């Protein structure tokens, strides 16, 4: 995709963390930009777009090279189309933003500079963060997560993508989305067809597969921290089905890790931890510390969870699932977890710590989005039955306390258009750096 010249491009300010050790913090004026997909792309020669609603002017964009070549994503109103604002330490993001047209939700990610997105190899140190989750109820899903992008998002090797970074291009995940409009500096016209299960109304012949790091996502009700394997850690095109994921008609048939290895706390057993009143209360703002360790050759063996609220710091939920024990995410714990709930253990398929290890090793961009979930309502993360007909006696099949009717998303755009989560106090550091 090219740069278009009509309206510039402003990246708003986030100031973020590194520590060295506890009570040594400096700071690292960061920026933010909006995901390409969230865009105008309109034709470089004026102001026609290449796409509008959720289909393509096949005239700009014939084939996925030569809509690559006539199509420019332009700047983005931040506050105003979608809601985004980014000040001080504090990043909040807007659900509905009803301006000149209506736009729901938002991806954004990390810049260290105009043109590069931040890095992060988090082997040996933890990710912290606060979060305001209050206005979030059933169906939203407040994410902070990391995926290894291209720094650049990918303009170095793809001639026809001049956008890059600066213009928030370049997303991947472990679901191998389809739904992207540019997916390694080409378009993704080609076999694109409406489908109402889809975030943006519409899917290409293509995906964009990579490794993805689930720190963080959540709501009021459920928090859920997962990470995903896969074969290639940073970004794979697939074709149609043999992506696998989401909307592949067999979804563990690609080359990712769609499913990962989660810990939910209300999944786990214990529906007092995570919620409102609960011992981490949804009600107000806390911190969420994430530490990844290593054997002792390196490689990440396992990942820990804090809370901080209060200033009290509050270990994670133990497991009370019999035969998965523990507060955290280890090998142990995901082959124990894939056997007890009888699901498939991609994790593991696609090399599990071995994978994430790389992921990290190739550096990690950090995202933070706001989304509701047109494919299944978000009930995986906070339902009391996932899925809506299996029985909640069965482990694993409760998530949370949210109907199995919520969070579609034609309802809660309506009901829930107040909706906002609240990224700040964003802390990277050596274990035990952030926190004490
Ligand atoms: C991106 O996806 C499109 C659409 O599936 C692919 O275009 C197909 O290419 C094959 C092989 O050249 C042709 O036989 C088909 O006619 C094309 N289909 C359509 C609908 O145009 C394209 O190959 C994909 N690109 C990559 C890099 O995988
Ligand atoms: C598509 O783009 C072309 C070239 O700018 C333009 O002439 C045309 O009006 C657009 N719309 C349709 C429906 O073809
Ligand atoms: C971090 O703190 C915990 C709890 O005090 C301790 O068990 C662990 O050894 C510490 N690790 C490092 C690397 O400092
Ligand atoms: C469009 O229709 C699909 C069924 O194919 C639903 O899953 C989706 O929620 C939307 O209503
Ligand atoms: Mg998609």
């Amino acid at each position: 995709q090219q740069i278009g010249t009509l309206t510039t491009e402003t990246h708003p300010p986030l100031t973020w963390q590194t520590c060295t050790s506890g009570g040594s913090c400096t700071t690292n004026n960061g920026k933010v930009v909006l995901d390409a997909n969230w865009r105008w792309l309109h034709s470089t020669s004026g102001s026609t777009n290449c796409y509008t609603g959720n289909t393509w002017n096949t005239t700009l964009c014939p084939d996925d090279t030569t809509c690559a070549q006539n199509c420019a994503l332009d700047g983005a109103d931040y506050e105003g189309t979608y809601g985004i604002t980014a000040s001080g330490n504090s990043l909040r993001l807007n659900f509905v933003t009803n301006g000149s047209q209506k736009n729901v939700g938002s991806r954004t990610y990390l810049m260290k500079d105009d043109t590069h997105y931040q890095t992060f190899n988090l082997l040996n140190q933890e990710f912290t963060f606060d979060v305001d989750v209050s206005g979030l109820p059933c169906g939203l899903n407040g994410a902070l997560y990391m995926v290894p992008m291209a720094a650049d998002g990918g303009v170095s090797n793809e001639p026809n993508n001049k956008a890059g970074a600066q213009y928030g291009v370049g997303y991947c995940d472990s679901q191998c989305p389809r739904d992207l409009k540019f997916i390694a500096g080409s378009a993704n016209v080609q076999g694109w067809e409406p489908a109402s299960n889809s975030a943006n109304s519409g899917l290409g012949g293509n995906g964009s597969c990579c490794a993805e790091l689930d720190i963080w996502e959540a709501n009021s009700i459920s928090a859920a921290l997962t990470p995903h394997s896969a074969d290639t850690v940073t970004q794979t095109v697939c074709n149609g089905d043999d992506c696998g994921g989401t909307y592949s008609n067999d979804r563990y048939s690609g080359t990712t890790d769609p499913d990962g290895c989660d810990f939910n706390s209300y999944r786990q057993g214990d529906t007092s931890f995570y919620g409102p009143g609960k011992t981490v209360d949804t009600n107000s703002k806390f911190t969420v510390v994430t530490q990844f360790l290593t054997d002792s050759s390196g490689n990440l063996n396992e990942i820990k969870r804090f809370y901080v609220q209060n200033g009290v710091v509050i270990p994670n939920s133990q497991s009370t699932i019999a035969g998965i024990s523990g507060n955290s995410i280890t090998q142990d714990y995901c082959t124990a977890q894939k056997q007890v709930f009888g699901d498939t253990n991609t994790w593991e398929d696609h090399g599990g710590f071995q994978s994430m290890t790389n992921a990290f090793k190739a550096g990690m961009v950090l995202v933070m989005s706001l989304w509701d979930d047109y494919y299944a309502d978000m009930l995986w993360l906070d339902s009391v039955a996932y899925p809506t007909d299996a029985d909640p006696s069965t482990p694993g099949v409760a998530r949370g306390t949210c109907s199995t009717t919520s969070g579609v998303p034609s309802d809660i755009e309506s009901s829930a258009a107040s909706a906002y989560v609240i990224y700040s106090n964003i802390k990277v550091g050596p274990i035990n750096s952030t926190f004490s």
